């Protein structure tokens, strides 16, 4: 009952967050009509990068998705229909097998999760099925388990449903989990040339011993870092998500990267890079990840981006 939020919440913070800025959250928080209220970006952006406090961490993303909504008109081709979450769920989904199989490895040594189809596990799985029914060209993708289980953990199943839809849909996240894994491709093309314009020194040694981030980057996006890295630095890189879109994947990634670079430029070999990028680079200090979050926040590469694209385009021809 509440102990869910507790035994749901029970994660190490990088950094806890203080007294007065969870002041600042309350207050726009309890604002009345708040949902139709624009907020100040830059007080949000201050708001944010001084602490979201584990406590109000859902609310919050459920606040930064209604100031999402507001600076979005986000239009009336591409909705997504609303058939209740209860309705989806007295239907079956093709997708059972491949929800389970990754259902055991979502935060196995969570105690929430922990329990094999427990509680925690129960409402994982229903959020999944009624997503696979509401996106069947998505269905179940690998990965996804971990990005709904990061907002289950935040929030009410229902809650975690809809935040799922809005992340998905009005975030434009479903793109990178259709089949086909087009988007996915491009994103690695992306992350490629964003390391070869801001660390060509990193980019020159992974080319040297061919290290597309194919060999590495996959789990970072489709996980979005949820399963390697700790609760806590996954969770402030949602805080951030939340507030400045999907994109601050690549922001983490490139940070990560570049931090990381005089260590990876020791490794002479695929094997080496390769397990270093994936399992060491993953074992970050607190104040490593302190600095990551900082950084990231402050980086802009929108427009590297989004040119990356069209000249990935370009070259398929």
């Amino acid at each position: 009952d509440l102990l869910n939020k507790r035994l749901k919440l029970d994660y190490e913070e990088i950094t806890p967050c203080l007294k007065e800025v969870t002041t600042v959250w309350e207050k726009m928080l309890s604002t009345p009509g708040r949902s139709k209220i624009k907020f100040d970006m830059e007080k949000m952006h201050s708001a944010v990068g001084q602490g979201v406090p584990r406590h109000h961490r859902g609310e919050i993303w459920k606040f930064l998705a209604e100031q999402f909504h507001l600076k979005h008109q986000f239009p009336s081709k591409q909705q997504p229909k609303d058939v209740p979450y209860k309705e989806l769920l007295k239907q079956l989904t093709s997708q059972q097998h491949a929800i389970l199989i990754d259902l055991g490895r979502t935060f196995p040594t969570h105690p929430y999760f922990s329990a094999q189809l427990g509680a925690g596990q129960l409402s994982l799985y229903n959020i999944l099925k009624a997503y696979s029914l509401l996106d069947q060209e998505v269905g179940y993708c690998q990965g996804l388990s971990f990005v709904a289980g990061i907002l289950l953990l935040h929030m009410s199943e229902e809650e975690a449903f809809k935040m799922l839809k809005f992340l998905m849909f009005d975030m434009g996240l479903r793109k990178q989990y259709r089949p086909d894994m087009i988007i996915l491709q491009i994103q690695m093309y992306q992350l490629s040339r964003l390391l070869h314009d801001y660390h060509r020194d990193l980019y020159n040694h992974l080319e040297e011993h061919e290290i597309g981030p194919s060999l590495y980057a996959a789990p970072w996006f489709l996980t979005m870092f949820a399963s390697q890295f700790p609760l806590g630095f996954v969770a402030r890189v949602f805080d951030m998500i939340f507030l400045q879109g999907t994109e601050v994947i690549f922001k983490v990634a490139l940070s990560l990267l570049g931090s990381h670079k005089p260590l990876i430029l020791q490794h002479e070999n695929l094997e080496t890079i390769v397990d270093f990028i994936k399992s060491t680079l993953p074992n970050l200090g607190l104040v490593q990840m302190e600095k990551t979050i900082n950084q990231v926040f402050e980086m802009d590469i929108a427009k590297q981006l989004q040119a990356y694209e069209v000249e990935y385009h370009v070259l398929q021809e």
